[PDB]
């Protein structure tokens, strides 16, 4: 194959950014999105898409509209309707900074065969190409037997695995500062996760779900190249950072690491 | 090439059916849907949904969620969003009474290639596949040079044109019986266009837009050997005969066919 130059020092060649509906919207609260969380993320995603301009996907969490739309298997259906609103809610608030944000149908563009995500469209790549910003969230996909499953967002990042050359930064963004061990309100984060053997990341899920499907699609990804973060989403952070060799990073900065 | 019975007296293979925005909406009012309209058109459409399984798609007009998201040249991109929201709104109704309806974003499926419609994704092929019913509508492309152009409803049937095998029926619904000749708020209809030579046709709307870029549309379809319908639409009205070749329809329809 290409050899691939990896590691702490190198930059990445493209960006997921996954952002956590925990987030911006609340399950206690169908459809509420929190449009000030919308915003000010908003403003600090458009300065990751500037310098990343081509090469960087926005993926949202399902949040409020999502848990509803799956709270007759074809009535899994109206899940690809409620992840298309709160993607346009993303891509609404961009293209009002500035950003040529463009909310793309999973659903529209991957299939399930044998339990993976295959790409079936090549407008995600022209997209890309065209210097936009995709943005994506999790669907209703069709498998190879006509069978809808819900696919988390959590998981989009695999769908890029073929697509995207160089090296993959993958980024979920969440409630907590990574994979906490020792407890459920609980001790210590752990920093890293070799991908090759991550059994001790599942044993400290188990200690204390939603994670269970971020560190399958993470460990996945991170065993074909990727270099994949879980860490605390807020708002107002500067996100500039991720554009960055992890060596290179603040000090402030706390984040279970994923990669082989 | 595979030679293809065609005539008056064969049954079409596949029905395209193009629901106009005068018919469930008002320009006047942005976003009114008119919720009695769309809840009749789909009992009847879910009709020949079922004789029709796996080949048929549904295509509606944007009315006025579309006319307002085309009323900076990025900031057409808000077209896929309004027109996602009326693809929402059929499939959602079809699919409460047992119709196994889902949207799908044309921006993520086609792109324009020297201004001619490219299906990009195999998604829309498997979805029938499957005898599932794609609800489809008009959309923002992005062309060869990452330019996005709104592309009509009206042209959506153009995108099946290498897809679909054997006989291709296409009919548009709209607020008129067809081409009228001899004048705006004027005197007959236009039974037969030749799509090889409609010149008659174009004079007629000189006569008296909106139907210049349905006749386009259903002239390269007839090229291409589709049998085409410019027709009036009502809510109630039974469309069973749209399953029957065209020499068994019923003596009361009026028309405007467009064929080779
Ligand atoms: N070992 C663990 N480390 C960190 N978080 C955990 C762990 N086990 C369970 N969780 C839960 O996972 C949640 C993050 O997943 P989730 O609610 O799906 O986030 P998002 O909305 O951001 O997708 C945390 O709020 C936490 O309550
Ligand atoms: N020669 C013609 N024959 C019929 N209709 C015409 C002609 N010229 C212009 N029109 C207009 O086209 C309209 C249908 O196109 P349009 O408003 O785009 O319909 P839809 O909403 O159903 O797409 C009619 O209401 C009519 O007012």
């Amino acid at each position: 194959s290409g050899l691939v130059p990896r590691g702490s020092h190198m930059t990445p060649d493209f960006l997921a950014i996954k952002v956590g509906g925990s987030l911006f919207s609340r399950k206690d609260e169908p459809g509420s999105l929190d449009d000030d969380a919308v915003t000010r993320f908003a403003r600090n995603f458009a300065r990751l898409a500037e310098t990343y301009r081509g090469r960087m996907v926005l993926i949202s969490g399902g949040g409020a509209f999502g848990h509803g739309a799956i709270r007759h298997a074809f009535s899994l259906a109206g899940l690809t309707e409620a992840t298309f609103e709160v993607k346009k809610r993303w891509a609404e608030k961009l293209r009002g900074i500035g950003v040529d944000a463009f909310p793309l149908q999973l659903a529209a563009m991957c299939t399930l065969r044998n339990g993976i995500p295959q790409l079936r469209s090549e407008v995600l790549r022209d997209v890309l190409d065209h210097g936009a910003l995709p943005v994506l969230a999790g669907d209703a996909l069709f498998d190879e037997h006509g069978k809808l499953w819900a696919f988390s967002s959590d998981r989009v990042p695999e769908v890029l695995l073929p697509m995207v050359e160089g090296r993959l930064r993958v980024v979920t963004l969440t409630d907590v500062d990574g994979i906490v061990t020792d407890g459920a309100g609980g001790d210590t984060i752990l920093p890293e996760v070799d991908a090759r053997s991550p059994e001790q990341a599942y044993a400290a899920l188990w200690g204390s779900g939603a994670m269970h499907t971020k560190l399958d699609a993470l460990v996945t990804c991170a065993r074909r190249g990727a270099e994949c973060f879980i860490m605390r989403g807020d708002p107002g952070s500067d996100l500039e950072f991720l554009t960055a060799p992890f060596s290179s990073w603040p000090a402030h900065v706390r984040s279970t690491r994923i990669t082989t």
